[PDB]
């Protein structure tokens, strides 16, 4: 009866484990654009990943992680909302069974076929452990992928999953840069939230992009041929890996664009 996306074990469930699931900033949400509220105080953001060092990827049964060596300033996020520097730790990806859906986030209501998280901790607490006691621990830059054209810098990512297909696999993955996943505009939306798995803790300052990158029908099947289960397990696609949208609980969504 561990979490999950299931049934049984889905969003619906976390609380009672983890009760903190009905907290009061808790995340993802449903960004309404119209009251959203333009904040010239943000500071430019600055997105320095040149030398990043992505180490290995990992299923870990409920997405894939992309890891980093956190070790050193080498792939940080800056500015915007944020005081100080925070650290790449890994990336992963939220994405549905369909095109339809899979983002956390949702935008005027409106689901995008999957979510990018680039996870980073502020440098202030020392590791990434210490970051998710803080308020401020956290800093997650959210990018949704729409399916039309493919995505180059996505390719690496995609060839590699048929070597971790099922829960607890790794492979080596290094030398894949994170910049090919970004788009044009930096343009963003920032709110305090929460991890979006258990534990939910509520230690992220969240800066959702405005505009998505586009991936081909191609690059999201082979996602969706994962699998939640470990080898040798009855198959379970690793698919509809999202949380819905939670209470806004009168926090204020912020832009960074007029
Ligand atoms: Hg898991
Ligand atoms: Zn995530």
């Amino acid at each position: 009866h561990h979490w999950g996306y299931g049934k049984h074990n889905g969003p619906e469930h976390w609380h009672k484990d983890f009760p903190i699931a009905k907290g009061e900033r808790q995340s993802p949400v449903d960004i309404d654009t119209h009251t959203a509220k333009y904040d010239p105080s943000l500071k430019p953001l600055s997105v320095s990943y040149d030398q990043a060092t992505s180490l290995r990827i990992l299923n870990n049964g409920h997405a894939f992680n992309v890891e980093f060596d956190d070790s050193q300033d080498k792939a940080v996020l800056k500015g915007g909302p944020l005081d100080g520097t925070y650290r790449l730790i890994q990336f992963h990806f939220h994405w549905g069974s369909l095109d339809g859906q899979g983002s956390e986030h949702t935008v005027d209501k409106k689901k995008y076929a999957a979510e990018l998280h680039l996870v980073h901790w502020n440098t202030k607490y020392g590791d990434f452990g210490k970051a998710v006691q803080q308020p401020d621990g956290l800093a997650v830059l959210g990018i949704f992928l729409k399916v039309g054209s493919a995505k180059p810098g996505l390719q690496k990512v995609v060839d590699v999953l048929d070597s971790i297909k099922t829960k607890g696999k790794s492979a080596d993955f290094t030398n894949f840069d994170p910049r090919g996943l970004l788009p044009e505009s930096l343009d963003y939306w920032t709110y305090p939230g929460s991890l979006t798995t258990p534990p939910l803790l509520e230690c992220v300052t969240w800066i959702v992009l405005k505009e998505p990158i586009s991936v081909s029908s191609e690059q999201v099947l082979k996602f969706r041929k994962l699998n939640f289960n470990g080898e040798g397990e009855p198959e379970e696609l690793m698919v509809d890996n999202w949380r819905p949208a939670q209470p806004l609980k009168n926090r204020q969504i912020k832009a960074s664009f007029k």
